[PDB]
């Protein structure tokens, strides 16, 4: 069982070097609003979706019980993005490196918190 303040500890800094990413981060720092960018096709394709923002403020308010649950929501995010768009599209791209960004980052931290 973990405790709320140090999973968010143990977590944020991954979160935050994701954060780092500029301009790449950038897409993902808010909510997708298919109404304002005109794709009402956005949700008929991503169901769930995930920002950094929604993932902040859940890792912020005890939302993520298990270390597994945040990564899931990170992977959601990636996936959304990987799906929707065009392989060479900037987002796309974009979204590759924060994966690649957050593989390293993440990796070291679930060996310790296991």
């Amino acid at each position: 069982i973990f405790k709320p303040e140090e999973l968010r500890q143990a977590l944020m800094p991954t979160l935050e070097a994701l954060y780092r990413q500029d301009p790449e981060s950038l897409p993902f720092r808010q909510p997708v609003d298919p109404q304002l960018l005109g794709i009402p096709d956005y949700f008929d394709i991503v169901k769930n979706p995930m920002d950094l923002s929604t993932i902040k403020r859940k890792l912020d308010t005890g939302q993520y019980q298990e270390p597994w649950q945040y990564v899931d929501d990170v992977w959601l995010m990636f996936n959304n993005a990987w799906l929707y768009n065009r392989k060479t599209s900037r987002v796309y791209k974009f979204c590759s490196k924060l994966a690649e960004v957050f593989e390293q980052e993440i990796d070291p931290v679930m060996q310790s918190l296991g």
